[PDB]
């Protein structure tokens, strides 16, 4: 119910969960833990910044945790988006 | 950047360490928000681990590195900074 900076290890269900709750300051922490996500591989297992807007990554974010069984949302939320993004931009 | 949000991208290692030390505890905590998203996108992998370590120590660490860091070197990006704090004390193996 509440995304706070002790959250290690953060599950990908509970990332998803506030990535589009209803409570808006919920959804913007969510986002935030994206931004530190993108930040940290960006170049490294997915490119570019410059090539992509932020809302197209985080709308290929969301679809990409939509689409995913549960079996998989209840594993860790950071690699699941190095995932989403690898797959789809890599740096090759 | 008056306010740290999701929109800023590349955060400069300037603007994080603002952040990260500011009077305003909300703004402190969307800074530590930031350094999770780092610090799991990374741990195991440059850095380990999260067991022997809780989060308060880590979160020292990185402040310390950056309170040392030349002022040359806080326009790099504050995710590869905070990294190589992590790295460099908590080396893998």
């Amino acid at each position: 119910a509440h995304l706070t900076s002790d959250d290690v290890n953060l599950p990908g269900s509970d990332f998803f969960r506030f990535y589009r709750s209803a409570d808006k300051q919920e959804k913007e922490k969510a986002r935030i833990y994206l931004l530190g996500v993108l930040d940290a591989t960006e170049g490294k297992s997915w490119c570019q910044y410059s090539q992509l807007q932020t809302v197209t990554l985080q709308e290929f974010v969301f679809e990409f945790f939509n689409k995913l069984p549960a079996a998989r949302l209840h594993e860790r939320a950071a690699p699941l988006i190095e995932e989403a993004l690898a797959t789809r931009f890599p740096c090759k």
